[PDB]
């Protein structure tokens, strides 16, 4: 549970860093929703890292989840890290709609592997980390969605349920 | 394929006449159906593959939402009768839905969770992955915002075609 108080101390930071006021374009922020830890390997950024890769390849970064303001159907995803006073920025955003893929690396159970034009390969710091930003992803996405339109998803799912 | 398509316009077009068209209060809205079949001896679980005949029931789920609220969904039961006339034989809120799990020995079978077990079929393995993507898709979505922590699954792979 060091974990949460990580989390939210994350969250604060992030929405003073990001989310709350104009930035400086002078255009309104956009709305946080959620956030994860990641690291990403950039030798190997968009494949299965090898077992021997060098400590000096992973870096630490997030990714976060945030909509338009005037749009709640219009998410965007972004990464961003913590630099060393403390202060934290984005360095990429896509917007949601350009996802197409989502998949566990089968292998390594923090692996995972977004597709939006290109593949991005990121390792979260536990399997249970990578379970909650998944679940997070993808219902997001799945709200995104105008009414009743399940044609164009395809998953592996074969259980559902509440705890 | 076709003959499916064509097989589900003409129950849509049934479904919603019969029940979500007429009034106590204004009719639910329809959202979709998908065709099942029960087992009367083996409602909660999966059916011996022997199982006679005689116990296999034609019936129909259902999933409409409150004229008001597009967010109260509710799933409901039917049957079409001898006459060609459909007819509602039981109601679930979809709050009260605690479970689905796809067979995973019988690419028909599924089994969803209110209070009780419910164990049905659907025709074809394709009109079962259709139907649990319309129902959990659907439940998702009734949530404003972030969806919570409790809820889980097995998902390890998304993706659009």
């Amino acid at each position: 549970n060091f974990l949460a108080e990580q989390y939210e101390r994350d969250r604060k930071a992030i929405i003073n860093c990001c989310f709350s006021r104009p930035d400086h374009t002078g255009e309104p922020p956009n709305n946080y929703i959620t956030h994860v830890r990641i690291i990403e390997d950039s030798k190997f950024p968009s494949s299965r890292p090898p077992p021997d890769s060098k400590l000096e390849n992973k870096k630490k970064r997030l990714l976060i989840l945030s909509a338009k303001p005037n749009n709640a159907k219009l998410i965007q995803i972004h990464k961003a890290r913590e630099n060393s006073d403390g202060s934290f920025q984005i360095g990429r955003t896509w917007q949601l709609t350009e996802l197409v893929r989502v998949e566990k690396d089968l292998e390594i159970s923090e692996g995972f592997i977004l597709t939006m034009s290109k593949k991005y390969y990121w390792e979260t710091n536990s399997a249970k980390e990578r379970t909650v930003f998944i679940k997070s992803l993808i219902t997001l996405y799945i709200q995104t969605f105008e009414g009743h339109v399940p044609e164009l998803v395809n998953w592996d799912l074969s259980l559902f349920y509440l705890d």
